[PDB]
């Protein structure tokens, strides 16, 4: 490991402090520094000098008290008064390989221990803890503000390492006469892995002056090996880091590690001062405690993000069970939870003995035959390819395919049948600082000097998409596995290609849950390989047996006070036509091993023969998601103040919705007035919004994208606010580019007119009475490829007036915080755009109004 | 035990079915009944005979496959035909230690456990969508469920109490009979033998008490009788038969309510009484067994909720105990918001310290308290604390002079004649027994053969008598006296109950593990309970900072982030911010992991605003700390549920304005008036939705009554709205509709809330279509009839009738509809609210079964 020998064993310190290596046994010096002779005033000092008699008697007994401790971190910093000049000195004790070593820093102007120093921190920590969760950026901004108002540095920032080991400055609280560093990515080789393990062990590290001379320590002659000083607050930085800071335009740096707990180094809070800044060790230990609280909240939010990822994998497992209950593989594309909802993507294709099935932005049949022919010639062995960019993969015609179909994930099914997923190009620009990260860059300890340039240069990725993770390829391989199993009714290599690195072959585990299926008598119809492996019982021995009593009562032991009844109530509900999701299922292995599974029993409903049955899977989440699902299953029984009225609305409203859509379905017959026919179409698109809104509900998802005229949305949204402008007199102004016959834009008509309802109505809400209002939309049918087009649409819903209040836009732009009904609705309809390829800004001018950009795709 | 041999080995069956006890190896008849030859119609059944010659060859393989199976219970009941006459049977077969007894009940389908349980499933899901915290609603639901299933005349929940006597906690019966609800019964009515029978055969059916017990025959060489503990066909004990005759119970069906945890304890019985001889088929008895299993599940959930609510109150008394431990004066106990009366629930409290009587609530005068103190010095001097339920049974004269108020007493003795008193006023506990009154000395006599002739509801009042002091409340008192005893410096407890011996004990105290941190986080005060918990002694950890070394270095805290969490929360305790029940999992100096609940609050010296931080630990059972986790995450779940409701109301309101604008702009031209009727049906649905998400919060006495729109309407709108609201589910299920409605084109001036009428009408009619069978008709009958209240105030009476030809809507769902504030499904919930709207709107609804199930509802509105 490059620089590990140099940094740790390099005996050079900074001139602001004095380090004194003394063995605890008899206060005998085994090391010292050159500036100690000046800053102490000692002008007797040698190897063997009793330093207990070099200070006040109070600080003598304090130092020998701080020697004999379990942990010495609590003691730091002991207040030590010197004797040869009388000036008090902070004394940062820490134990090293053979002895301890003090670190004397002069004090300008009483902190006797860690707790007194932490008392400064606790106010900022209390401000940091009382923060809404689910937004790392707000937490980082709170940390940089707290560290700025504590330390008094010019520019503090949160450097965050990525998965590539390269970092990015994700927060800033700079002094405003400087330049912003937010967004600037730095290479991995900029900070060596030796320095990051150094920060894992040391966790706070200041310098005072980079242009200061490195004061060398005097190593003991008897021991050849140099001192392995890691936890010293005084040791000078490497000649490379010192020159680097001289080139950076910041001569004082306080960097402290953001550990996330086994001991992942998430990032670094790096402070920068333009002048030479010192800071007392009580304030430095306060900021180390502030970094402890930062790591605390950050781990509390990364665990929540990983639990949301596990919930998303559980949804993917339910989707694969949906795909298992389909009569043909052609049904997958035809039906509504299709192959483009399995994976976050933009198109999806299925080739099934010809008659190619495209969804969204997918190549035509000739183009996909070119893709298939490239997949047969190259990557012949590997069943799955997950290329970030087709151009990097080597497929000819990638330029002809365009940026729209740049990313492609394929899965091979038998008999030359292929499953495809397609992704459009992501317009991400990385403002690299000095040097772009090179994935071939290893740690080069023979490099003397760092680059002098730090002008950030934007690097734009030309024709590549979002990366394909292991989870999405896991889902793709699982669905490919079930489709090949269906093929047998009537080994797998996967190549991952990304722009930064090169083609790697990885075998992905399937994501199929353990599945059994029973008929009305609870006799086994199905018991798949996953369930066979989990329980240990083979399918053949348990097929035909009674699931409710035999197989799970004796054969595969259940667990609980009375669990079998809980099982027998559940499966009889499945046969009876009631489905339970994520019912807890603690059962034992054949070999006596506990499994804390989550049973889901769905009715095996079919056509008018074999009407009802049971299909069940056994999702096994981590025990923190067992807890996270128990804390919401122990909470629907308590919110009976409003869950009764929610189920009351969600059941009673269904009947006049069916009457509305049956009157409107029978009213489509013979209405030859095309103005009235379009008006009825507006009513059908209005009734549908209520049925989609009530039926889908809100739980923040799935988008039922279909072909629709875009002018059929404005006409379906001018009629919602038209009562609110007919009574408040807002004579509206429209100027459209006639997006009637702007056909086939791919998306939700319903969720788009719901977000435009909650934005337009909020705009017309806060207008002056008997006025006007402007709506306007500028479309540009930008061609993206040979045959692929996209229509980018702004929405200028412009109103002159007082406008929405300043707090309600932060209500809208929250993550989980709300105080108003209208604000809640605004927040949800903003998150609807955050789920669907667009965003929304609120601008404040002489007219207070909403910009709204949605990118939709004419097939 | 008493009667166990007589019941288990009493070779007597009931005559409603025959019984053959075959072998387990080669199908020989080890035993049989006298009425086997008459039931099978044989008029060969003898010693050691092959049993499969009696039944049909096709039925024979069912018996053999039942024998091969490891669990005989699942196959039961195997439908078995007869070879000599062609008669069906239910051959319920169970395994005994010396063979396999097969019980033949003549059938008049179901061949297994699953088919039987399918009947129970609807009632089981009825009592599982029920709100927790109560037991009366649960036991009042299960009796209607069993009355719907069994059909017995009177079904009641006979809950056992702690001294083995039982009372009818909930009873459902037809309105002809005597109400048994509240009636306590002596513990000798149900012997320990019967309880141990119910713990291994949980459904017992007596077809006829009067009917003679048919004798068994046995070919077994060994001298023992057949085993009939598990057999459904076992004759009741003669005493129990006489008992049933003397109660008016001709037939009975007693079902065990076994609750168990991880220890099966029989909670109570669901005895079903019939005023005539009745037998229900074994599908229904096995269904009722499964329903009793679900009932035991719901009772287990209610008992665990009660246990953790008691333990939450235990932690609340510990919090109040430390609140009364940090006081400068001993007299602060009497006068503060968390008073001594708050510690242990009581009518009054009294603290005697160096005389100077400190009364609270209802308390006896100083002379009276001095006299009772003199009595407590004269008797029970040796024991410190006394908690007499009644002072009259304690032995104290002048209890009548004290009156009802000072009857119940709880005493804590502190040194140098210092006392703590809690007083409870006389609670009028009047428990009407049935027949005899239970005494705790009454044992189950093994040779008694005749029950009591009487079962009349005679009262039994109590004396000057209070609510019983519990173990936990006396424990709270015990901890309070110990902490006050230590506070002054800075064991036998007698409990007297009016029905029991004066029990002498000493309970485990509730002083929580306490450490007190100063401003520099150094443990000033260290409790003996911390020394019991972590093992660290006080005089070794003294003078050491807690956050870093006493906790982190000495005790192994959680590795990822417990040390940072503890340091932040203790420095916030020193910063004035008190925190309650922080999750604090840690290890000890022995090494055993111990999760806890750190509560850290600021300590005040009364001259310094926040000098020091006080702390105390509570250690719960893991269900309680998980319930505190769900108490914390209620702030995320319940507000997101309310957020879902408010979001739904607003975002639904927007296209309702779009809907009414589209349907008030569609009024240009509708050429055929059928198109205008479809349009007006859509307008009615839109107004219906705008009223469903209007200003109502689902109470019907504050919102549905205060907001009730009153406008004129025309009834063809309502009828075509109902048909349009129903046609999608009609065409989904392939049904017919036969709307036998007269002409109401001319009744334009009927004046009532039409939108609520079409809401309730569609809810009723779509429940009918939801439970109408596949591919048949549904009838909509109306009969508009005149009704007169005045010459100009004339009303109307329309009777909506909805009929379907089949099994129809299940009885559980109508029970949910008429229960009022109880619902199982959201469909039954909407039916319940649409029933309450008809109750509010001068009408009434019925569900009538006349071999084709029909829905009947009337309503009254006045034309103008
Ligand atoms: C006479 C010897 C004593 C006696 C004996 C006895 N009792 C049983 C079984 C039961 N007794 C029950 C009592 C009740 N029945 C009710 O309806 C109510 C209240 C509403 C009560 C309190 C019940 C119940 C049973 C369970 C059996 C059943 O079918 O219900 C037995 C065992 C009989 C058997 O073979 O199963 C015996 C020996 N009971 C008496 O009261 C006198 C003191
Ligand atoms: C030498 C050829 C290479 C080198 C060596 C090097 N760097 C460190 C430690 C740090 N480097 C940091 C880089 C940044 N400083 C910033 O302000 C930003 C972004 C805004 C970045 C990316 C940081 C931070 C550290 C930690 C602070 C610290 O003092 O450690 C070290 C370890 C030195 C030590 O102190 O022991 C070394 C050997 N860096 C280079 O860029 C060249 C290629």
């Amino acid at each position: 490991t490059a620089y590990l020998s140099r940094i740790q064993r390099g005996g050079y310190i900074q001139p602001f402090g004095c380090m004194i290596a003394v063995d605890e046994s008899s206060f005998r010096i085994i090391g010292y520094s050159e500036n100690a002779r000046e800053m102490l005033g000692i002008m007797i000092l040698a190897m063997g000098t009793d330093v207990r008699s070099l200070f006040t008697s109070s600080s003598s007994i304090l130092l020998e008290r701080a020697f004999v401790a379990r942990e010495i971190t609590l003691l730091n910093p002991v207040w030590i008064h010197s004797k040869n000049t009388g000036k008090p000195f902070y004394a940062i004790l820490h134990r090293i390989d053979v002895g301890v070593v003090i670190d004397l820093e002069p004090a300008r102007t009483s902190i006797a221990g860690a707790v007194q120093s932490q008392k400064l921190a606790v106010r900022a920590i209390s401000q940091l803890q009382a923060l809404p969760g689910g937004d790392i950026k707000l937490l980082c901004d709170t940390v940089v503000e707290s560290v700025r108002d504590l330390t008094g540095y010019d520019r503090v920032m949160v450097y965050k390492f990525h998965e590539d080991e390269h970092g990015e400055v994700v927060a800033e609280s700079k002094r405003d006469d400087l330049e912003p560093y937010i967004g600037l990515h730095y290479p991995a080789t900029d900070i060596p892995q030796a320095s990051r393990f150094l920060f894992k062990q040391n966790r706070v590290r200041m310098i005072v002056d980079c242009n200061a001379t490195p004061v060398l320590v005097v190593q003991d002659d008897r021991l050849t090996q140099s001192m392995c000083l890691v936890g010293s607050t005084l040791r000078a930085p490497h000649g490379c880091h010192s020159q680097y800071m001289a080139n950076m335009g910041s001569i004082a740096s306080l960097a402290m590690a953001v550990i996330i707990n086994s001991m992942r180094l998430w990032g670094l809070v790096v402070c920068h001062h333009t002048s030479s800044r010192c800071i007392p060790f009580p304030l430095r230990y306060a900021c180390e405690f502030l970094m402890q609280a930062f790591g605390l909240q950050l781990n509390m939010e990364l665990q929540l993000a990983l639990q949301m990822s596990e919930k998303r994998v559980l949804r993917t497992q339910t989707l694969l069970c949906d795909m298992l209950l389909r009569d043909s593989p052609a049904g997958i594309v035809t039906q509504s939870p299709s192959i483009m909802d399995l994976v976050k993507c933009d198109g999806a294709a299925f080739l099934y003995h010809g008659k190619y099935y495209p969804l969204g932005v997918a190549p035509s049949e000739v183009q996909i035959k070119d893709v298939v022919e490239w997949l047969l010639a190259n990557h012949a062995d590997s069943t799955g390819l997950s290329t970030d960019s087709l151009g990097d993969a080597g497929y000819p015609g990638a330029a002809a395919l365009g940026d729209a179909v740049c990313g492609m994930a394929v899965a091979y099914i038998t008999k030359r049948d292929f499953l495809f997923w397609f992704r459009s190009h992501t317009a991400k620009e990385i403002k690299w600082g000095g040097a772009k990260h090179h994935p071939e860059d290893k740690d080069d300890g023979q490099r003397m000097h760092p680059r002098s340039s730090f002008q950030a240069f934007l690097e734009v990725v030309k024709s590549r998409s979002q990366p394909w993770e292991t989870a999405e390829m896991d889902a793709i391989h699982s669905l490919q596995l079930i489709l090949r199993d269906s093929f047998k009714e009537s080994m797998d290599k996967f190549i991952n290609i990304q722009g930064d690195y090169k083609a790697i072959v990885h075998s992905p585990n399937p994501l199929i849950p353990p599945i059994f299926a029973a008929d009305e008598n609870t006799c086994c119809l199905e018991w798949n390989m996953a369930m066979e492996k989990l329980t240990g019982w083979s399918r053949s021995e348990v097929i035909g047996k009674m699931i409710v009593g035999e197989v799970f009562g004796s054969c595969c032991m259940l667990k609980g006070p009375d669990a079998l009844t809980k099982f027998m109530i559940v499966l009889h509900n499945a046969i009876g036509g009631q489905d339970t999701d994520k019912f807890p299922f603690p059962f034992f292995d054949r070999n006596g091993k506990f499994v804390q599974a989550l049973l889901t029993a769905n009715k095996r409903v079919s056509l008018e023969g074999k009407v009802i049955g049971a299909f069940c899977f056994l999702q096994i989440p981590s025990p923190e998601l067992q807890q996270a699902l128990a804390v919401q299953r122990r909470q629907d029984t308590e919110c009976f103040t409003k869950a009764k009225e929610l189920a009351y609305i969600c059941q009673v409203i269904k009947n006049p919705l069916s009457g509305m859509r049956f009157a409107n379905s029978l009213l489509e017959a013979t209405d030859l007035n095309e103005d009235q026919k379009q008006l009825l179409e507006t009513s059908v698109s209005c009734e549908k919004q209520i049925s989609r809104i009530v039926g889908d509900m809100d739980l923040e998802f799935v988008l039922k994208r279909e072909e629709f005229f875009l002018g059929s949305v404005i006409n379906a949204i001018v009629s919602q606010a038209m009562f609110l402008l007919r009574d408040r007199g807002l004579q509206l102004i429209r100027d459209i580019p006639e997006e009637i016959k702007s056909i086939e834009v791919f998306g939700d008509q319903i969720r788009i007119q719901q977000l435009l309802a909650e934005f337009l109505l909020s705009i017309i809400r806060y207008a002056p009475s008997q006025e006007w209002v402007e709506i306007h939309l500028s479309q540009l049918s930008k061609q993206m490829a040979d045959g692929f087009a996209a229509i980018r649409t702004e929405f200028r819903m412009a109103c002159p007036g007082e406008g929405l209040p300043p707090e309600l836009v932060r209500d809208m732009f929250h993550s989980s915080r709300w105080t108003s009904p209208e604000g809640l609705g605004l927040s949800v309809c903003r998150k609807i755009l955050k789920l669907m390829n667009g965003e929304v800004q609120y601008i404040r001018e002489s007219e207070r109004s909403y910009f709204l950009i949605i990118l939709e795709l004419p097939v």
